[PDB]
């Protein structure tokens, strides 16, 4: 649960991402895959990537980065009223992709890392607090659907 001031910060920060959604999305996924290599195993179409250079050079990875952040941004722009948007993602990730909620924690922190990396000194304490809360909300609502489905 976020305040309007906090949502304001979230969507302010998101404007940064939208100026270069492919660049951000790429770096988020790279941070995830290199930080937590077991995550790479969940992607049949990325499991071939051994090195970060190959990751950096992958246009399909950038493409998927765009799809992921486009989806996330759509959800964030709802300011918490995202049930319709989130349910199919929760379902596909639990039932088709089999993604444990732990990996959603991983990518949440990765987004935080990337924002600091791409905007050093431009991602303030208040901004981090708001973004972190937004991602926690996202995660928590997914976790509820996972419980429903009995998915671990
Ligand atoms: C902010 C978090 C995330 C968002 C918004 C997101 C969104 C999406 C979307 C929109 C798709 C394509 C449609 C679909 O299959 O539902 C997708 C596919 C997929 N996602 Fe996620 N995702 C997130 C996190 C993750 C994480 C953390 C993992 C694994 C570590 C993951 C694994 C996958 C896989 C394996 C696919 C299918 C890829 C393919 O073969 O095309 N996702 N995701």
């Amino acid at each position: 649960g976020l305040s309007d001031g906090e949502w304001q910060q979230v969507l302010n920060v998101w404007g940064k991402v939208e100026a270069d959604i492919a660049g951000h999305g790429q770096e988020v996924l790279i941070r995830l895959f290199t930080g937590h290599p077991e995550t790479l195993e969940k992607f049949d179409k990325f499991k071939h990537l051994k090195t970060e250079a190959e990751m950096k050079a992958s246009e399909d990875l950038k493409k998927h980065g765009t799809v992921v952040l486009t989806a996330l941004g759509g959800i964030l722009k709802k300011k918490g009223h995202h049930e319709a948007e989130l349910k199919p993602l929760a379902q596909s990730h639990a039932t088709k992709h089999k993604i444990p909620i732990k990996y959603l924690e991983f990518i949440s922190d990765a987004i935080i890392h990337v924002l600091h990396s791409k905007h050093p000194g431009d991602f303030g304490a208040d901004a981090q607090g708001a973004m972190t809360k937004a991602l926690e909300l996202f995660r928590n609502d997914i976790a509820a659907k996972y419980k429903e489905l009995g998915f671990q």
